[PDB]
């Protein structure tokens, strides 16, 4: 039901352009040069221009590297992807006949902010790691999971181009390739940022104001319990390797009774928050909200970085980290 | 306002018994034998009986090691601490004249479940690490934070006994010693288990049921986003070393806008949960609830481990971990 | 999908102990002695000690009858089952190698109050009759329904031991054997006692206080309508033989219009009571409530038998039954 | 705690440019030319181009007057300040080394709409008068209050540059200089426009509709009571000179009982409006609302000037002012 291996025969002998030499563009082009392809770097005249030339490539302009290529990969950030697509790549794709356009994110295509023509294939390969964990894993010989999806179907060879790049960048064999969509890629990525990450940061911030202002706990002793000691980054290492419920048997018996009995008690309070944030993404309403913040000139993003770093909990964290040598 | 150094002169030449050779007893007795004290092991006739004799000690009985000692340390778990105190140590402490009783937890004394006489000192030294991170730190020459507190004051040397054991087990110099209470030690330890740990596990469990049952995401692709990839144990390593708001500048600009604007929106919903769980602990009502679960014979603890490990999210995690080699 | 016949060949030639000679122990051991097995009685030195010796058996002690046996049946009440298991049977089961432990109830094992070792099989055969209707049925040659379930699986012959005792006590052939669980046996038994039996007794008690105190009906004429005439035990005999909706065509046409139109009107009021009482059982919360009533010394059970038998409806029932010769 | 005098020695001998010759630019440059500085006018080629040349100055271009200057003052309106800063002044400030940028408003800098470099000082001098009351008070020899604030601190001379312009434009000596912020300057200015000014205009508009439509008061007699007689501009002249509670003793005794007893009765109704409007400003949400009204092309500003000047209260005010000779 999931993919474990593929071919590399559909994409042999042809030119594989890579636009952008940022963080994701360096690792994915390094493992393709070892597998023996024709990989060229299309980069803006930047500081990355020299650092991609002395690493053993040939570097060009963006709209020129699409003219030579037959399969291009758009590894540039999502904030600048829209205004450099219409100015550089969009005049060139109408001068081609067949093309394969590849995306590492699913945000600008699921919400219709970038609409390629009908003469091109649009596929997606999306790694679930960070990039500074992938180069440190390629020396071993293992892989990493990816998510595949196809939006516009032109050739009939569309699904067998996507599996081959999953085997060309060093994900399979050794990892999992799951068949997904463009809309299910963008929903799951913006559900982590909206549902369980701001409830976690807002509950450690709320434990600090109840302990210090109501019960008279010292401001230097509340920090060492909640997050300034690395006990949250120790019980999270066991989740990745043993399970989420099976890492609980290495705790006290008093700890398992208070965690299990309260997880089932506050379950339908936090379920009503996830139902409302997933409806706000799926209709396209968050993509309109963040597209009008970038046009007003970020007035709310600026005032919420001021109110967070100049608070009571962050002003006391600064001194305690000026005392443990960090 | 906090302690950075102490002496070892009040506790030189005298016998320092250690009751229990579990996890916390092995590390704390090892760093005291190197500092040059008279450390004896009081252990039950167990599997730890041999393993503490071949490690270079002298093992005895529990009520005999209190007769020889003058400063005893009770590094035994809190579940069995009450019924082995009244049967072994309580008949002996009335036969002494002066004694220093030391506790690594603040649960049984803050709620009055163990009440020592008026002829004894009662102090507390409570390390904020795990034990399997402390022995791996002793070869460096560094320290770790501790919390000090005094319940019953007999000598007048009561506060200067507590600082010396903080320097005798290898915490200071190099770390922090914070002055605290027995009641503020037990409040902060049961606020992690009741407020932000079951909110976090119940929000990843609720993201899985909304994504799979409403939007048609695959059961093997929802797991790789939320917790089965080690991205929760990567962004938690930066919290311990850089801060909680300063680790966010290594994320995307779209990720900081969705985290900051929702952390301030769901702040008074999760603040009403922390106000109610801290009142339930401070009155002593959780200590009555967990003391009557152990007497009925754990009927609710047994039925909540069945309903958690036989759910929809844990039955699919078993298969995916039977596919990535874990 | 259900069982209609089995064998008796797995349990021939071996000793079948029966613990307790109460109501369920007398009937089940009588139909097994006729089928030709080795049935011994393990009874406390009681009044049943003589009455099981003159009925043609050999009576022993409880912990001695487990030493001789290989398949034991625990037909003792659930109130005393826990404190006579740990004192008598639990020291002996570790001295065996293979054993089959059999239960006629599913209460103490589903909620984890009795946890046998991993070296033993645990099965269940649960008859849905009374015992004083089974001995009066054995002369006919018919059967009665039973429920089978297996908790811990050791041999692989575990499911074929359970079917054979269903045929050995005289249930099949001629009746139904349904495959069930230990948790589904305890849920359905405590749903009759909590949902539809106290609603029925509390609605005849509420018809008596509205008729007598508001409309001036005589206290001796309200009783003869609601329950003191045997019409509730006449329309219930047709439910067992004809159906629950098909017994209504032997009533008046005015009676079927008032029963059908009000059964659909009060259906979601009584559905909210059953949803809440089934959640209170499944989590294990009723087993904690009844285990702490037996430890306080029954103070609420004593005061609710006083308030029920000294009420207005029970004081007037006493005189009317002192007038019809009952 | 407040400032009463300063120096003029940090800013002697150097060039003080003034951008814009509007209302605030004409008065502030006139009192600086008398104090003996080097004041040049940077104005757009406008109608003010001639009117600032015949008044005894030297007029230039905007980006040329920043090249000559060393301390520039931006006395231009806030609506056009953003799009003439990035086109003219922003290319020049990177060609300098040290500069002092001065602002008479705190709107565009507090909300991050104009972010100067790190090589420049940013200060603020904000007068609390009108401009057509300041020139009429320069012939007397008096002063007027101002608010000082510093955003980015570069040289260490930043706070003593701000006090000297407070003495150089003719505020101190004789007036008050209060030390404030950029965020506290923008909060207090938009709290007058949002809280107590639209409540006042909406309560005289609501007195007119209740008196005329319910009680049959003439439309020409309701106007002469509420605002068309100059009694609101008479009891407001005593607030500035005598107090807000001490001007009430020149009223009737019936008037003081109805004002005092209702001011304390409707106090928590109007306190809930001020709490909500001050949270909407501080987060930066009003700055996003007014920045997207100017981009849609003012569709709501146009329709609310139509609905206000074509109402029942403004159509009858037009005729009554066509009868008293106004
Ligand atoms: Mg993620
Ligand atoms: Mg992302
Ligand atoms: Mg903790
Ligand atoms: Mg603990
Ligand atoms: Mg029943
Ligand atoms: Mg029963
Ligand atoms: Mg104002
Ligand atoms: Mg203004």
């Amino acid at each position: 039901k999931t993919v474990l291996d593929a071919n590399l025969d559909p994409l042999k002998g042809k030119t594989i352009g890579v636009i952008g030499y940022g963080n994701q563009g360096r690792v994915q082009a390094t493992i393709m040069r070892e597998n023996g392809l024709n990989v060229i770097v299309g980069n803006v005249k930047d500081k990355y221009y020299e650092l991609a030339k002395k690493e053993g490539f040939e570097v060009y302009e963006i709209d020129e590297a699409v003219r030579r290529s037959d399969v291009a990969l758009l590894l540039i950030p999502d904030e600048v992807m829209k205004e450099v697509y219409e100015k550089k790549i969009a005049p060139v794709l109408q001068g081609k006949k067949e093309f394969v356009l590849d995306f590492a994110s699913g945000y600008n295509v699921a919400f219709g902010l970038i609409r390629p023509p009908k003469s091109v294939d649009t596929i997606m390969v999306a790694p679930r790691m960070v990039g500074e964990g992938i180069m440190d894993l390629h020396k071993q010989g293992k892989g990493y999971p990816v998510l595949l999806g196809v939006k516009q179907d032109a050739s009939g060879k569309a699904w067998d181009y996507a599996k081959a790049i999953a085997k060309g960048i060093g994900a399979i064999p050794g990892g999992i390739a799951v068949i997904s969509s463009f809309e299910e890629e963008a929903l799951l990525d913006l559900m982590s940022e909206h549902t369980w990450v701001p409830i976690l940061f807002g509950a450690i911030k709320a434990c600090y104001d109840i302990a210090v202002k109501e019960y008279g706990v010292s401001p230097e002793a509340a920090l060492l319990e909640f997050y300034a000691s690395g006990e949250l980054a120790e019980i999270a290492r066991l989740i990745a390797e043993e399970g989420i419920f099976n890492q609980m048997v290495h705790h006290s018996t008093t700890s398992q009774y208070g965690t299990l009995t309260r997880m089932f008690k506050y379950y339908d309070v936090v379920r009503r928050i996830v139902e409302n944030e997933a409806k706000y993404i799926w209709d396209g309403s968050f993509a309109k909200e963040w597209s009008l913040e970038q046009q007003a000139g970020y007035p709310v993003f600026y005032r919420l970085w001021e109110l967070a770093t100049q608070s009571e909990m962050a002003k006391a964290e600064k001194e305690l980290y000026k005392l443990l040598g960090r």
